[PDB]
């Protein structure tokens, strides 16, 4: 198990209770226990699973993120003031790590702690051992359904790769003076091996904080680390799903055809696709059972529910988004039936689908993409929300981020392109863009005809298909895919006209083009510019 000699090697002090590698029944009546107050309670709800609320911080906290730089960072890292493109990898000194961890250390000293040891990656050559130490239990819970839960033989030699404490709890009071956001921080410190979380509750930063770090080492050494989603069809055909947060990675590739790899981060090495995390975190909001049965489906005990409504007898209102729209539901990758075990692996990716939802109503359901119009829309990472649907009319706000998930780039996303061009070259993979956002009908397409649209990609049809050129972004559209309805394939087609169509592709596309021009500094950006859209 673990001694409180070797809890104090990492500062924490006074541990007397200590949970290490808690099981899901202790979890479950450790989140249940009626004498328990604010964030940590835990309810149960009528579908057996247990719901809790991550606190004021209901997502991520990019504005906290900081990493420590040292001469092991300093030449390798993308920092955010290094003038390189836009990130949250803001600098931290050695000295104000330390005041932090004196914070995290501190809080967690003489309380119970739960220690959840864990992998980041399915491969044993290239993944991290990580140990999470918390004072909550749904974010032990969070932690063990979200990495890759060891096997007794694995625990028995365990040693940690990298340490992640989470004194949520705790705040900075010293911010002002050490020229920090707030008194929040996930901090990181790659000398060190330690991630610390103060303020937020959020089990989502633990998740991504590994993300990054696999995503910093990995292409260091060949492989790409992906911000995508995965499946493999049953003749061995492996597609990935790159996008932004709600774009379809989650809801899209978990498709009873097909068996799931993962959902959210995967590695590309000289074998194949393989998934980082042991679990699935799926967006709540609005959740329909039959749009949705395989993740409705796996919300029942070990499930861990987040900031969804609960009513009084237990029946959740999934669409109430009051507390906030990020609902989620993280649960093991085995809640969901067809899926690759033992091991959450498999071969080469041949497909390789850029997911994108366009507030702006512009770009079309589905449209094949060239070599060169793949590394465009890569480093562009674009998607769009119809920002104040609530507060009054659409207005459109785009998001260009880098490689489809920049808020977790280590290194610049150059160094992504490169190694997912490397692989995908090396395989013959075709890279395809798929709006699964807005039409000109204000509304957003169905997840019938984008899983249709999904499904003719990966059986050939698409590539069967005749095509014509899309103009402006100049992307090949089919004219007809099976189970697809024709009309919406064709953006145009859902506006009064091809001109109303028109004015919104020539304002999406400026701002395309000034978004794109800090790749132009080398060469190779240069000329991908003839790639992107046109006015
Ligand atoms: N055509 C569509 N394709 C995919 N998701 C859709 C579509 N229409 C609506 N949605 C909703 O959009 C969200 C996509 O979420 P999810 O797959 O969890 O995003 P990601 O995993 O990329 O963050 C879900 O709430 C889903 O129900
Ligand atoms: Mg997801």
């Amino acid at each position: 198990g673990l001694t409180p000699q070797e809890l104090e090697a990492y500062g924490i002090s006074d541990v007397h209770d200590i949970v290490y590698n808690p099981s899901y029944d202790l979890l479950y009546q450790e989140e249940l226990d009626p004498s328990l107050t604010g964030y940590e309670r835990g309810v149960l709800t009528n579908l057996g699973a247990v719901a809790v609320d991550t606190g004021i911080f209901t997502g991520r906290s990019p504005k906290d993120k900081y990493i420590v730089r040292d001469d092991t960072t300093r030449d390798t890292f993308w920092w955010a003031d290094k003038g390189k493109g836009k990130n949250d990898n803001k600098p931290l000194s050695p000295e104000t790590w330390q005041h932090l961890k004196g914070l995290v250390t501190r809080q967690l000293s003489g309380k119970r702690l739960f220690v959840v040891d864990a992998f980041c990656g399915a491969n044993p050559d290239t993944r991290l051992s990580v140990r999470f130490i918390t004072e909550v239990a749904w974010q032990a819970h969070f932690v063990k359904n979200m990495f890759i839960r060891p096997s007794d033989e694995e625990l028995a030699g365990f040693k940690p790769d990298f340490i992640v404490m989470n004194g949520a709890k705790c705040t900075n009071p010293q911010w002002k003076e050490q020229g920090l956001n707030s008194e929040n921080f996930v901090a990181f410190n790659l000398t060190e091996r330690m991630q610390l979380i103060g303020g937020t509750w959020y089990g989502g930063e633990m998740k991504k904080g590994m993300f990054s770090m696999m995503n910093y080492l990995l292409p260091l050494k060949g492989i790409a680390s992906m911000h995508c989603s995965a499946n493999v069809g049953e003749k061995g055909d492996v597609a990935v799903f790159f996008g932004l947060s709600g774009t379809g990675k989650t809801t899209l590739s978990t498709d009873p055809k097909r068996r799931l790899i993962g959902d959210d981060e995967h590695g590309w090495d000289d074998d194949g696709v393989f998934n980082f995390e042991g679990g699935c975190y799926a967006k709540t909001i609005k959740l329909s059972k039959e749009a949705e049965p395989e993740i409705y489906n796996a919300i029942r005990r070990d499930a861990l529910l987040e900031n969804v409504t609960v009513r009084e007898d237990g029946t959740i209102d999934f669409d109430d988004g009051s507390k906030t729209e990020n609902t989620r539901v993280s649960y093991p990758i085995y809640h969901i039936d067809n899926i690759v075990k033992p091991v959450s692996k498999a071969g080469h990716a041949t497909k390789v689908i850029f997911l994108t939802a366009d507030a702006f109503g512009v770009l079309p359901p589905v449209s094949r993409l060239t070599a060169d119009q793949t590394q465009y829309h890569f480093l562009s990472g674009f998607t769009a929300k119809l920002a104040g649907t609530e507060r009054g009319i659409t207005e459109p706000t785009p998001t260009f981020s880098a490689c489809f998930g920049a808020a977790f780039l280590s290194l610049h996303p150059t160094q992504y392109a490169e190694v997912l061009v490397k692989r995908m070259q090396a395989a013959g993979a075709q890279a395809y863009l798929v709006n699964t956002g807005w039409n000109g009908t204000g509304k957003r397409i169905s997840i019938k005809d984008t899983r249709a649209i999904i499904d003719a990609i990966l059986n050939g049809s698409l590539d069967n298909a005749e095509t014509f050129t899309l103009p402006m972004f100049n992307l090949a559209i089919p004219t007809e895919l099976p189970g697809v309805d024709t009309k919406i394939l064709d953006p145009r087609n859902t506006y009064a006209s091809p001109e109303q169509w028109q004015e919104k592709a020539e304002t999406l596309a400026k701002l395309f083009i000034d978004n794109f021009d800090k790749y132009t500094d080398t060469p190779a950006g240069a000329a991908l510019v003839a790639a992107g859209p046109k006015l």
